[PDB]
């Protein structure tokens, strides 16, 4: 399968830049979300979740046909939550019923990322909406209750290294768990973007415990929590090195995860030579607004 960008009928950096803006101001507005986390990283989450369902080996899945908009996807168990992404996404598609659904779904964590303070992560346009058949089915997307070897085998197929999957892994910086979506109990959560991760994961002391829904997950007395497959992180020696790297660079951890990001959300598209270059959009703070 070859999916090929195709920029959304006239439009540039402007158009995108005011899509970009609407998110923004709405991220702003809609504060009092998930007990005053706001929207910030539930819509990173959709992002990586409406990505993270490619295969290298046939191009089936990833972000470019926008398919999360069909049932089958939409009602994955893996993503149970998501849909307040979406609700709030959709005031946006109404604004502006030209971009593409993958298109939207991108540029709303990349949106999230830059506006929570994060780095910078350029985005591409030209995600075109594909049909319901090409939804793909339930199961793509990665189980919490396992260990290093699964998550580094998991993002094989992602085309990601360790690098890239101890960076992208340091968005659970951003938000918590919710028992009734996930079946983990949420800790400290935060819509800052920060290298918190790392620093959590080596400082506190963790302890292996229950959750009222009989799974495992790593808590500390400071009332933060660790998924199983984020502790192993640093049960691996050679995520813990990553680990230790990017608790001790904060511009090192921005620049790769910003690169990571891109990829995940671009995986899967065929950029023509002369499509336009990667737009960096301005946060509302760099803009005055
Ligand atoms: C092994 C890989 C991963 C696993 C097993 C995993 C699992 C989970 C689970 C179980 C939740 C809680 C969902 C809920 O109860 O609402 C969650 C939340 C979240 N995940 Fe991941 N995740 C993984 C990788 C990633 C990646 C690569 C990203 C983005 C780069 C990401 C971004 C987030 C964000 C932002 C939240 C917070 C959502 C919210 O506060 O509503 N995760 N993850």
């Amino acid at each position: 399968l070859v999916h090929v960008a195709s920029v959304e009928k006239g439009r540039s950096y402007e158009d995108f830049q005011k899509v970009y803006n609407a998110i923004a101001l709405k991220l702003r507005e809609d504060d009092e979300y998930d007990n005053y986390i706001g929207y910030g990283p539930v819509l990173v989450r959709l992002a990586w979740h409406i990505s993270g369902t490619w295969d290298k080996h046939d191009n089936t899945g990833g972000s470019y046909g926008g398919t999360y908009r069909f049932k089958k996807e939409f009602n994955d168990p893996s993503n149970a939550g998501l849909q307040n992404g979406f609700k709030f996404l959709e005031p946006i598609h109404k604004e502006f019923p030209w971009i593409s659904s993958g298109d939207l779904f991108s540029l709303g964590g990349v949106t999230a990322v830059q506006e929570m303070q994060g780095p910078k992560i350029p985005w591409r346009c030209g995600r075109v909406d594909t049909p319901e058949d090409t939804t793909p089915d339930n199961g793509r997307l990665p189980d919490a209750d396992k260990d290093a070897g699964y998550v580094r085998t998991f993002f094989q197929r992602l085309n990601m290294n360790d690098r890239e999957v101890v960076a992208l892994m340091g968005a659970h910086a951003l938000g918590k768990t919710h028992l009734k979506n996930s079946g983990y109990e949420g800790g400290g959560a935060n819509n800052v973007f920060t290298n918190e991760f790392y620093l959590n994961l080596l400082n506190e002391d963790w302890k292996l415990e229950k959750n009222d829904a009989n799974n495992e997950q790593w808590d500390s007395k400071s009332g933060y929590m660790m998924l199983p497959t984020d502790y192993s992180l640093i049960q691996d020696p050679k995520y813990l090195s990553i680990v230790k790297e990017y608790a001790n660079d904060q511009d090192k951890f921005f620049k790769d995860f910003s690169k990571a990001f891109e990829k995940l959300l671009e995986n899967g598209i065929t950029f023509p030579k002369d499509a336009p270059s990667p737009f960096i959009f301005k946060t509302l703070e760099e803009q005055g607004l």
